[PDB]
RNA sequence: GCCCGGAUGGUGGAAUCGGUAGACACAAGGGAUUUAAAAUCCCUCGGCGCGCGCUGUGCGGGUUCAAGUCCCGCUCCGGGUACCA
């Protein structure tokens, strides 16, 4: 029991957080007494070091935690692994070993670095995914999905390298070839499980009305993901031809102003023309090239061909020509549209390029004929030149064309949506196995009940080209309903682990089913849930799609699973990397790679140590992908745990995107070493008396009130804002302000215990470690983990008077201090006596005054 | 291409509801203690020409008494784009 003079991290931190481990602080049990706050932070993939992305994260996580401890309530944060992943089979190849215990070393690892760095996590509810005690329950869940007609199985498109016959992932495409071998990649057809996420299209799309305390960006960006659109699927004849072609259209107005059909690659009508015709077949082989993304779908310029094939236009009867394009989509709609030239901007570069037809149907808004010449006319009108549909309004004709086609019987009104259905089928050996049996019958079924869970075996060796249980034969072989059967080879996709793991969270030992709904809907739904903002779409849809179906079996009462988002803004660095001899990518850190800049900052050349021509990729999100990510331990075992959390948290607001840097590390340090001295010179002088909250003067009642006053903003920015670097600039401040601040008479000293006290409580969320030692040093109640958050005084924050800004058109000419009941008049008059602001009005008339009250006053002058 | 964000001194950032632009830090320069150094404490710090005047928040216009903040058109950079997680 002695403090040192000089603050030393290597020997505080270590010591403190083993005390956090042997009495077991940051358990917690379904407290019905308590009021619970579960802080949640998403879950790494163990790539095998933690990187400054990471620890953005989970400080931002641990300081709302902490924080919401000191409120006084039973805080869960929890902590898990998503251990499966394609990382793993290629580095598993790489190091010659299996994928299992390559993932359980780099869990073991960078459970060392999470606990160096001192987050307060419950490890007693620490899953690793990739283990059986977990993923039976995914699988026992898909069996009954499947049971209530929410999976079916159809063909989908892969990337598929010919030469090898492996499914490779869009990472694993590069510039059009693979990146293993110099071979091209192509598309190939082949049957996968499907889950019908487009059952619960409108409810996630309505949902999103009721998640107030979600950010906008996200928000917004999963209503366009979705795309609930209204419209109407047109169907045609063609004639030397029996299957029918179906179209889906927003726009039925422009109908009669059809002049052709764009077809999608891989549609059946193409096929049937490729036989005779020899160039078109030659096009339709060309599209194998094409990849499976949408960024390279439309980025390529829109080439065609004609079919040959005539669609008979059903309303005007004229033959139209169906045409071959690389820019509509297969999945989305049915596969082929109306291509509407003049009234479409895709459209008329399609139809000018290849010299088609443009015919206009809809008038400009004054009512004359559009002017087609340049451009397309994107907007709504009244209709011309389409018969019987002449003189009507959108609003009319929509519906006339509309009831016209249904009346026909070639047509419907039909709810499209952009989302897709989720594809969970994948052909790696590293993910839970899928749970389904095809027989001996040919039939296939869900395994049954008994069997799970299908294990997935961790003893194997890999060649890297097929699977080990794909291999193996005898593997896939089981009994069925008393007669031979072959078991699904193919594995999950990861976000199936990761779209239930917050519910897991709370029975993760819960052996008798998926959970124990008395302690899930103790804890959910979420609080606060911490990720990037790169998961938006993609992981946030399914997490909140996977909590419906849980929901519907009777697992979980909320509609929602997360009350807040914090979408936290990605950790930026530079991305080098060089080809290799036989074209493989390997990327260069930037620690390792010499480079020459530009006068204004860019990058221009890139050598490194060895010798190699790099080649820049702008900034980018740290990952071992890209190989640029900055491990913490360095920094740790430097500057101490504190250090780094305080300088992430100080950097920028948690939401803005920070570009790394190693410069400003120091300053924090500076920090906590005149935060440490400044307790230390305190504490030496020796015990305080009780503070007399009326007999200050001026000096001691104006520092008392910056000491109350930052508490009031301290409790703002990290309760409501989450902008810790501005909660932290404003407790610098106080400590500034108490550092000039004489100590000298036992007034002073009464003052500086309860500011000290106040400003070791604020800072106790980002640098728990310090203020835990400081706290007793101070002599406080208890531990500082469990003592409570300071409630600032109204009283001692009253003000007696307030700044005024004085303006003369607009521009600021004077400063004074006004008390703060003060009318108009009074700050005129106070504003005339400056000589500066007096200087501009002589020669010169006052036309208008504008006066903010208790801020700022402009005299506009003529 | 499409959807969603971002740009402020040499550098990260502040200004919370249209109202003092640059809080709080880092880096740099000079001064102070110091056996020299480390460590600590001071001073200066957007630009152009002074205990003053104009100008200044990526680029070009606009509204207003007042714009980093709101409107219209752009550039550049990031995130996602359905098999990276
Ligand atoms: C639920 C599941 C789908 C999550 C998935 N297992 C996963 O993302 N795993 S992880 O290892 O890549 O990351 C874990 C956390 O760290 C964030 N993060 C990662 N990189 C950065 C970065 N450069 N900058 C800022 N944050 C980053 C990321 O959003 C996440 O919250
Ligand atoms: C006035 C011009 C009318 C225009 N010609 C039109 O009908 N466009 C379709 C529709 O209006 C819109 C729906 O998002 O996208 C188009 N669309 C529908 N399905 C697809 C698909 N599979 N691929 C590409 N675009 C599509
Ligand atoms: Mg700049
Ligand atoms: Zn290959």
């Amino acid at each position: 029991s002695h403090m040192q003079e000089q603050y030393r991290p290597e020997e505080i931190e270590s010591k403190v957080q083993l005390h956090w481990d042997e009495k077991r602080t940051f358990e917690v049990t379904e407290d019905e007494s308590k009021e619970k706050y579960y802080c949640l932070s998403m879950l790494p993939y163990p790539s095998g070091r933690l990187h400054m992305g990471h620890v953005r994260n989970y400080t931002i996580g641990d300081v709302i935690a902490r924080y919401q401890r000191m409120l006084g309530k039973n805080v869960l944060q929890p902590i898990g692994w998503d251990a499966f992943g394609l990382p793993a089979e290629g580095a598993a190849v790489k190091n010659n070993t299996a994928p299992a215990p390559w993932t359980y070393d780099n869990i073991a690892y960078m459970k060392n670095q999470l606990k160096m760095l001192g987050f307060g996590y419950d490890w007693s509810r620490e899953l690793a995914t990739c283990t059986p005690e977990y993923y039976r329950w995914e699988q026992k869940f898909f069996t009954e999905l499947y049971k209530k007609g929410l999976v079916y199985k159809k063909t989908s498109a892969v990337n598929w390298c010919p030469n090898d016959q492996t499914v490779l992932a869009n990472e694993q495409v590069i510039d059009g070839c693979c990146w293993r071998c110099d071979t091209k990649v192509e598309r190939k057809e082949i049957p996968q499980w499907f889950i019908k996420i487009t059952a619960y299209a409108d409810e996630l799309l309505n949902d999103l009305d009721k998640l107030d305390h979600w950010p906008d960006t996200v928000k917004t960006m999963q209503r366009n993901w979705i795309g609930r659109s209204e419209g109407v699927e047109i169907t045609f004849n063609v004639n030397d031809y029996d299957n029918t072609l179906t179209v889906y259209t927003t726009r039925p107005d422009a109908f009669m102003g059809c002049t052709y059909l764009a077809v999608a690659a891989g549609h059946p009508l193409a096929q049937k023309a490729a036989e005779n015709n020899p160039e078109l077949a030659a096009f339709i082989d060309e599209c194998r090239n094409t990849k499976v993304a949408e960024a390279e779908m439309a980025t390529m310029e829109k080439k065609g061909v004609d079919t040959g094939f005539k669609a008979v236009h059903p309303l005007t009867g004229e033959e139209i020509p169906v045409w071959a394009a690389n820019f509509v989509l297969m999945e989305y709609g049915t596969g082929a549209v109306m291509a509407v030239p003049g009234h479409d901007q895709r459209d008329y570069e399609f139809a000018s390029k290849y010299g088609l037809n443009i015919k206009p149907v809809i008038l400009a808004a004054d009512g004359s004929e559009p002017d087609l010449s340049q451009q397309a006319l994107t907007e709504k009108g009244v209709l011309f030149n389409s018969g019987e549909f002449n003189g009507l309004d959108h609003e009319a004709a929509f519906n006339a064309i509309a009831d016209k086609l249904t009346a026909m019987g070639v047509g419907e009104r039909k709810v499209n949506y952009r989302l897709r259905d989720w594809g969970v089928s994948r052909q790696r050996y590293w993910g839970a196995p899928i749970p389904m049996v095809t027989l001996e019958d040919g039939t296939v079924m869900p395994t049954p009940d008994d069997q799970l869970p299908v294990i997935l075996p961790e003893d194997v060796v890999m060649d890297g080209i097929t699977s080990p249980i794909k291999a193996d034969p005898e593997w896939a072989k089981t009994t069925v309903n008393g007669m031979p059967a072959l078991r699904e080879t193919d594995t999950f996709d990861t976000f199936m682990e990761s779209s239930w793991y917050y519910a897991r969270y709370t029975c993760p030992q819960y052996k008798e089913g998926m959970l124990d709904s008395e302690a899930a809907n103790y804890w959910l739904p979420v609080d606060i849930y911490i990720g990037g903002i790169e998961h938006a779409i993609m992981h946030l849809l399914y997490f909140r799609f996977f909590h419906k179906l849980m929901r519907d079996a009777g697992m979980v009462n909320s509609d929602e699973p997360a009350k807040q988002l914090l979408c936290q803004g990605m950790v930026l660095a530079d991305a080098f990397y060089y080809v290799g001899e036989n074209g493989e990518r390997n990327w260069v850190s930037p620690v390792d790679a010499i480079v020459e800049r530009d006068e204004k900052g860019r990058i221009v050349k890139a050598k490194d140590a060895a010798g190699h021509e790099l080649v820049y990729t702008g900034m980018s999100k740290m990952s071992k992908s890209k190989n640029n990510g900055i491990d913490p331990q360095v920094m740790v075992e430097r500057y101490g745990a504190d250090t780094v959390r305080l300088f992430m948290m100080f950097a920028s607001p948690a939401d803005m995107t920070l570009e790394w840097q190693e410069s400003g590390v120091e300053g924090a340090n500076r920090f906590l070493k005149r935060v440490w001295k400044l307790v230390y010179e305190h504490t030496a002088k020796g015990d305080v008396a009780a503070l007399n909250v009326d007999a200050l003067t001026e000096n001691q009642k104006a520092l008392r009130r910056d000491v109350h006053k930052t508490i009031a903003k301290v409790t703002d920015d990290i309760g409501r804002r989450q902008t810790f670097n501005t909660a932290i600039a404003a407790i610098m401040e106080l400590m500034n302000k108490l550092a000039k601040a004489p100590t000298d008479g036992e007034q002073d000293r009464a003052l500086m215990q309860e500011a000290l006290l106040a400003v070791v409580r604020m800072l106790n969320p980002f640098t728990p470690h310090i203020c835990f030692t400081l706290w007793q040093e101070l002599k406080g109640e208890g531990d500082i983990d469990n003592a409570p958050w300071p409630v600032a005084d109204e009283k001692a924050m009253v003000e007696d008077s307030t700044l005024v800004v004085v303006q003369v058109n607009g521009k600021v000419r004077a400063k004074i201090t006004v008390p703060v009941d003060a009318t108009e008049e009074q700050v005129r008059e106070r504003a005339g006596q400056e000589h500066l602001v007096a200087k501009y009005l002589d020669g010169v008339t006052v036309r208008k005054v504008i006066y903010v009250p208790g801020k700022l006053l402009n005299l506009v002058v003529g």
